[PDB]
């Protein structure tokens, strides 16, 4: 049995679980999830352990829950709204974002749904820049800051999942998640806030080229060899020069050189204002 | 070969005494042939002194290499003539080895030139739409002559001291093998070239949208980190690389079409040259 926290519990009768989101999460119908409006229905994500999990499954499902719980609120990240713990399989229970991650988001809005201005693109970058200032304000490491790990909501709110190795590993998409990984973090498996900061500079450049695959046709020991180099990325067309130097600064050598999320939602807060919505 | 172990057929129209011929500096070198630069005494009629590129055998060379550059010389007979290409200006040929004596471009290929350009003598729009206007010009006289280059990139580019660009270089092929610089020549080829082994104008084309993206990155390098096997994978899938910065839509639609899958549906050289000749006129100068 599992300990009850009243704050979080949600009556199981009060969950009606619908489609898979994706492979286990699910879309899912909560009634009266706000105790003060107990007759209203709220689309809400659902994690659950399959039939094939084991008791590390299950202690590491509990860990992201509680990791949730101290981690707080905010509009930028998808947050924990409850969960069915008692006299059954446990239910974690999260926000749902309609639009899916960002990765698929960009790709669907490409030139041949709707068309992304330039001001979009940049609002896009500071989201996900005050959402990554907030999880690091409350000392948590990523370790996977990429647009396939960020949600899109019905409004067009960004919010980071998956907050709370083999490098030879793919994804379901044929990706391989080392192309975000700092060389300290890669190399050392040294893993900070500015290790983050790396990450957030691959996103940037995913944003730019709208749902781009960084470094296509490169296996592991290439990409090794390519950062050995000190080998950047090339600046995407329909990027200004500012934005390419954000993302070089990003990816500083050095890590101690590198911006801070804070200094991200400041600069990024400044070029949003001044980026033209008209193209 | 045909006599030529011992002694070469004449060409009086093409040949220059020995004695006439003040042999340099190295200017590079590949597996059995050479290039130096050298001193010409009067080419044309008579006195005066022309800096010009001579090609000759290494002292390792083979019967086979000899007919090759044979082949070469006589093929630059039959080409003639043009502005946008490295021209042939005499030739060595009895008594000693053979000299073939091309003209020489001072300032190297156009991979370093643009390189060496690149911001902190700096190039201008214009000046790059007209880098690819020459080359293509180059490139059509070389086609009407039915010369298939098979290796059209920058690196194979020469530019002069007046800064004109002009080509040169005008089972066999290993895929694994890469250049000085340590590039691998299939990131150039044609995918019906690289595939089925069909060279045509059209695969030119097609190398010719690669030299284009070059232009446009300044020298840039394509697919860095792409191994041969992965690369077959990109071109399988359709991929296609992205549009450089300071590249208009017009100039990536242009290298996109040099890029078809269909041969056919990519532009001839004619076309090529036609379209640049119209951006070049309509490009701006001051940027
Ligand atoms: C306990 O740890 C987690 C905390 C939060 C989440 C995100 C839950 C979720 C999913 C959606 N919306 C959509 C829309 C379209 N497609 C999907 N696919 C599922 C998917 C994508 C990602 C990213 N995570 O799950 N989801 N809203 N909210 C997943 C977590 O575990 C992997
Ligand atoms: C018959 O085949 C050929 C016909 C012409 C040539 C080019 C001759 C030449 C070289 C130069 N100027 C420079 C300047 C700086 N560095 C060099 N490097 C030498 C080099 C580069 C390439 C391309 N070919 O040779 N050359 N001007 N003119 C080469 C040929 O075969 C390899």
């Amino acid at each position: 049995e599992l300990p009850e926290d009243p704050r979080w519990e949600l009556p199981r009768d009060r969950l009606v679980l619908g489609k898979p989101l994706g492979e286990q999460v699910v879309l899912a119908e909560a009634i009266g999830l706000d105790k003060d409006k107990p007759n209203r229905v709220t689309k809400v994500a659902v994690k659950m352990l399959k039939s094939d999990a084991t008791e590390k499954d299950l202690s590491d499902l509990i860990s992201e829950m509680e990791m949730m719980k101290m981690i707080g609120k905010h509009k930028n990240i998808i947050n924990l709204l409850g969960a069915c713990t008692q006299d059954g399989p446990l239910y974690v229970i999260v926000e749902y974002a309609s639009k899916g991650n960002l990765r698929e988001y960009l790709q669907a809005r490409r030139p041949p749904e709707e068309q992304l201005s330039s001001k979009d693109l940049v609002s896009c970058a500071y989201q996900v820049a005050r959402g990554m200032e907030y999880l690091a304000s409350k000392k948590c490491i990523h370790r996977d800051l990429a647009a396939r790990n960020v949600l899109v909501t019905e409004d067009n709110v960004m919010k980071i999942a998956d907050f709370g190795i083999d490098y030879y590993k793919k994804t379901t998409n044929g990706r391989l998640p080392v192309k975000w990984m700092a060389p300290e973090a890669l190399f050392d498996r040294i893993y900070t806030h500015q290790s983050d900061v790396w990450s957030f500079g691959v996103l940037l450049w995913e944003i730019f080229t709208l749902g781009g695959s960084p470094y296509p046709g490169v296996p592991v020991e290439e990409l090794f060899k390519l950062l050995k180099e000190g080998h950047r990325m090339d600046k995407p067309s329909n990027c200004t020069n500012e934005l390419y130097m954000m993302m070089r600064d990003c990816w500083h050598a050095v890590p101690s050189q590198r911006p801070t999320f804070k200094q991200l939602v400041e600069d990024l807060d400044r070029i949003v204002a001044l980026t033209s919505n008209q193209e």
